[PDB]
């Protein structure tokens, strides 16, 4: 949002990208290190793990937190049409 | 059961394992061994 304004020149908002690298990087590190004993927990490798609760042999609860590096969590999508040189009357409908 | 769980490296898991084994070579100790005067109890021999 710092950014978005117009009172900045590229080499201002350079140093704001300069330091979302760095930040981005921070992020990631974390992702991959957390750990209790070399288990990943934050990474995306600790999928389907049990936790045998019961006094039987399969009673037990189920943990299998996603991944969150920073080539996973953000990612939206963006459309854009050609260049409309023609009117009239629209109505659009988003299938699904 | 304490190795049932996923907080365990498979290290540990054989060191449960290791000790498994050991307790289980003092079960077959125990059956091998419990004898009258030579009569073996528990093996399988003192039927009838």
């Amino acid at each position: 949002t710092q950014a978005a304004q117009d009172g900045q020149s590229l080499k201002t908002r350079t140093m704001l990208q300069a330091d979302i690298n760095k930040l981005m990087e921070e992020l990631d590190n974390i992702a991959n290190t957390t750990s209790f004993n070399g288990k990943q927990l934050l990474s995306g490798n600790f999928t389907n793990q049990e936790f045998q609760i019961g006094a039987s042999s399969n009673q037990t609860v189920k943990a299998t937190i996603g991944a969150t590096q920073s080539s996973k969590i953000g990612v939206t999508r963006f459309e854009t049409g050609a260049q409309s040189f023609t009117s009239g009357v629209v109505g659009l409908t988003i299938k699904n």
